């Protein structure tokens, strides 16, 4: 809740309790650097932050003239000030290019306040409450206002997602996800449907139901369906999300080291809820459907099993060989329900595979699908939004590794290599021909939840997928 | 090899002891399908091969009208006929025309390859020739061009494959050098073969560290091939990991992961084959092939987790795992490569398991800074029939190879991003003035695979050779 | 080194390019807190350091009035100042809960230790501008004589510690057993000590086959060294033998260590290294005792000549040893070196070894284990050692543990038959090689935890700590007091 006040005034004349000045690429020459000697004395060379005490100026380093590094720096700056006693900070303006840099600056600043400290007995309300932005170029009023609108909506949407994903699993049940979705629907006047295991049975979503069987009597599943219907709809978009509120691996039980952080296996479903908040408040011209399959994957005497053969809603049978490959079962059924809506575009988000993380690192999501133009659009837009992405290619050799001797498809690969992609090729088996060129699969298993601070993300949930998909939709609608 | 004869005749008039007919996308309607009824009776629907016994016609299915699937079926067809009694097969011409003809002739030829040297039941094939009727399903010009590529590329691939398949007691660093010597003699190439004393003079201590355990058994070799044509539009350095065996070192591999490590020399072998291909194709570029050859063995002299190595470039390396040895060898070989002032540097290595986990066994990773250069390699490589993907660097991953007691650590602090942090390790040894001239290709996946797939027999594939050849040809076009 | 200058003046009139003031227990009331308002505005509440830029004052928090936290904070202050542009810092004299002498020692040693870091191989490494601390002889709450005594201790102990740390931090390709002998030779030359460096033939003649078995794998690459340093003062009240495990690298042998466990094994020479540093310290402190430093140096490598599970070795002492795991090699080298040590007929024998993983599992990374039979001797080492700033714990033998190192085909086994009590059963194994006439004169110190830690803690930088040197030094001094 960092308020940003835009003011038609010079940086020098603007009034706040302290000052923020960015040092881009180690350039200390600007007028705003009031006491350069002080920096020399204490050897500040532009890496990280430095507080001039006398002048009450916080300097924040930006290693290269780069919009993404500016976003990071702004976040680090406000993180720093949050611990101090200044109620307000003033900052000059740093910079299509102008709009993107103002978005980065304002979003950066606002995300600086976030941390998941709900359970800390020492949590303190920040004194820092406002950033005063002097509308004057470091090197317009229309752009600032637009950027500020984005920053407020995106900050709110990301923090919704981050709060949901960070919520511990005894609390963050499938029912709890549905409640978060209800608030978002009520806030934006959206249509929402919340289906239970009875609906799932009716629609023959037996893959989804299988995953939930261990825990049905404790925490029943929810299929959550949000709809944003605007005045003008240029496209119909289905966003499909894995809402595994806890994943212990089922009977194929995860080792202890790997079960921690599995409250974040609802990262994909949570991003979809945040995406409907963001896309509705931005008022995009598209009918957007947010579909979340929510359940735990627990172990117990009613668990689904290695050797079970499940009949998916689409009709294809699935040999289960490992119950820890559960996200793709839930997704198989949720994608089927999505396709019944006849959307122009389907994007699914999932913390699907460990192999993705092994391949791309913790900070980068994978993009899969058939339509290269579509995959490129999502990548380019996503990269610009500040998310790290990489396309991973299908091939015919990988496709063969998910065959089953006794079912239509196996829920794991016969090889220990290519897991993220064979997982995407599993999902493909349930994408109808007439949707294969309209479909994107985004595996956010890495950056959805990371146990350290990085970029604009505090320890834990990051809200991965939200910015990227928002940018993707906006660019898509520009062509439409 | 498979002799391919180009004849200006109709398919019908051409003569051979059997016929090969491709069935594209289940189209059985063509005149060359002599007896449709037979195929109906025996339920042949165009998947794989089917042999018309009376007419002596082998049908080979191509699932889609696709040049790469054609290359695959052509290989399967010859594999099938290799076990039969026909000395010759005739085939029509299938169709851009150039790539199709290249795919056809290459695929046909590769169908004969099997690593069967140590098999006691091996017989010589009866099949010697494919008669190609120059008739579509000038032409002769394109055909003669595709056949020249096919012959050079088959030869080049089989050089790489025989070398990679050679078991480690035989395929020593010295053995690699001898193979490189042969290629240089056949191609009138300049060649230098340096030993551990040269390494020592050049202060290539990361390289030497990996070899220390086994120095007294099989000494290391730095192999330097040079192709220098009449006209050189570019200077190109090709740099290969030549680990002729990798047991992991003191960080010993589990038994399950040590099998196939004779193929840790896949990158170095690719480079040897590339100089064969690029010299015989007569490309207008000066090409240097640089191969760092050694084993990574375990013993009382092995370099150790906790060793801190001074690279030739001068940066220090904290060793935390002796099974990340390839990047040490390459660190020094890249430094040697850069002294040559090349316009382009590409390295090939079977570098990381994480690459394989990430992309699957059939696909190589492309890393670097220059997007235009990576894109050229990717696009040309895919067209050559190799599977590739670009993997992106980022600033977060770069932090993971930091060391508290050296300039860089030879492993990442994270379990995640292995192939890429290995790429970022290599990057610390690429001078600023070469960072935009550099490609890193991780072929740990497709270099060696324990089954047949596409045009590849069990074992070595020759991965990297086709993709880099196409990359070079495309590159010189723009120069 | 950080030059310390003692000056007879007030803190205020002393001159330096910056000041250091400790803030104890969040009390900001002292006159040396020049601008108290500044600290409030920027929410400095006494945790860690805070720099008053305008006044050039570094505050360093000391959570309680405690001599050990003072030592830690001093170190932090100088670590912080090392990265700045000040050539000199001035500080006053602090007397926390120790006494004046121990507080002076803490302050001066902490300050000096703040400069250490193992950065030899770093390319970015730069010399620090910070060269001196000006100590103004004025109490925060004979002073000069005590300060001179504390300064000498801090000077000798800093030097001794950094010798151990440089040696332990040295990577294994370089830090061979021969390299260990060379460092010992330098120490000997510097201090005019007797030194003997025995090779594998001496080991052979003395029938030290446990020692030799460990070395067999790597004999042809790096021959072993038995290092024997001797400090002989005019007046010696006691003969003290210090015995150290000098495994310059331990890959585990044929019982190969997992990869994640083989890293840091350059530090398996921590015990031997501490003994080398201990002779430097004790000679320069001029202690009144004949001190022997015995170091068994070798690698424990894998190879075709490596000693094996099922090998049965005849120790120098005569007892046969069933080997069931080659990664329990330190106790074999120590069996033979302890035997050698007892041949000196010392009054006290202390061995130091990075001996067991179980010790670390038991006490944590920061604490050493003390074993032996003589409770009073054990207590002297513990108390002395704690006061010196090392963390320590006595671990008790018992008869049930002793049975677990029995062998069906030899006199003793080099591992226990149980997964439990590893550090203690290793100590009981050592005991089998301690003659009856030395059982009440023997201490075994397992420094497997603190000798090497992969982070900064207390006064120790990433890596080697020099664990054991401060503790043993204090123990010898206390011992000689009563003698
Ligand atoms: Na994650
Ligand atoms: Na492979
Ligand atoms: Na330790
Ligand atoms: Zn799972
Ligand atoms: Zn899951
Ligand atoms: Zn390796
Ligand atoms: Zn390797
Ligand atoms: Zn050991
Ligand atoms: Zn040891």
């Amino acid at each position: 809740m960092l308020k940003i006040k835009l003011e038609k005034t010079t940086f020098e004349n603007a009034k706040a309790e302290c000052s923020l000045v960015f040092i881009i690429n180690k350039d200390f020459s600007h007028a705003w650097v009031k006491n350069k000697e002080l920096l020399e004395t204490f050897k500040y060379e532009g890496e990280g932050v430095f507080l001039d005490q006398e002048n009450k100026i916080l300097y924040a380093g930006v290693k290269e003239d780069d919009v993404h590094l500016l976003r990071e720096s702004a976040c680090l700056a406000v993180r720093t000030l949050k611990k101090l006693a200044f109620k307000s900070v003033k900052v000059g303006v740093y910079t299509n290019a102008l709009l993107e840099n103002l978005k980065a600056l304002f979003l950066g600043l606002k995300l600086g306040l976030y941390e998941y400290d709900t359970f800390k007995s020492n949590k303190k309300e920040s004194v820092l409450k406002e950033a005063i932005v002097a509308l004057e170029l470091h090197k317009l009023e229309k752009s600032a206002k637009e950027a500020l609108k984005y920053a407020e909506i995106m900050t709110e949407s990301l923090n919704i997602v981050k709060d949901l994903v960070n919520t511990p699993p005894m609390i963050g049940t499938p029912v709890y996800m549905a409640e978060v979705a209800q608030k978002v629907a009520k806030e934006n006047h959206l249509e929402i449907h919340v289906h239970d295991e009875k609906f799932l049975e009716e629609k023959k979503m037996n893959a989804f139901l299988a995953v939930n069987k261990a825990s049905l009597s404790v925490n029943p599943p929810r299929l959550i369906h949000l709809v944003y219907k605007p005045k003008k709809a240029k496209k119909k978009i289905a966003l499909v999300g894995k809402g595994l509120t806890y994943d212990c691996g089922g009977l194929s039980l995860k080792p202890a080291d790997y079960m921690v952080t599995m409250k974040a296996d609802k990262g994909g479903g949570s991003a979809v809820i945040g995406l409907l908040n963001a896309l509705a408040k931005l008022g995009v011209e598209a009918e957007v459907h947010g579909i979340i399959g929510a359940t735990e994957n627990m172990i117990g005497p009613a668990a689904y099993k290695p050797d079970d053969i499940l009949i998916s809603k689409e009709g294809k049978s699935i040999e289960v060989r490992n119950t820890d490959a559960e996200g793709r079962l839930v997704l198989a059924d949720c994608l089927s329900y999505a396709q019944d809506l006849n959307p122009d575009v389907i994007v699914d988000f999932a913390t699907l595979t460990g192999a993705c993380v092994v391949g791309l690192g913790e900070f980068t999501s994978a993009i899969m699908g058939h339509n290269e133009e579509l995959k490129n659009l999502f990548e380019t837009s996503g990269l610009e939004s500040g998310e790290l992405l990489a396309k991973l290619p299908f091939n015919r050799h990988l496709k063969k590794l998910i065959e089953s001797k006794i079912a239509d498809v196996c829920n794991i690969s016969s090889s220990r290599y290519g897991g993220a992609i064979t997982a995407g090729l599993f999902l493909n088996e349930f994408i109808r021909d007439e949707f294969k060129d309209k479909w994107l699969h985004i595996d956010i298993a890495g950056p959805a939840y990371v146990e350290k601070e990085w970029d604009v993300n505090s320890f834990g949930a990051s809200g991965a997928g939200v910015r990227a998909c928002t940018a993707f939709v906006e660019e898509l609608l520009k062509k439409a």
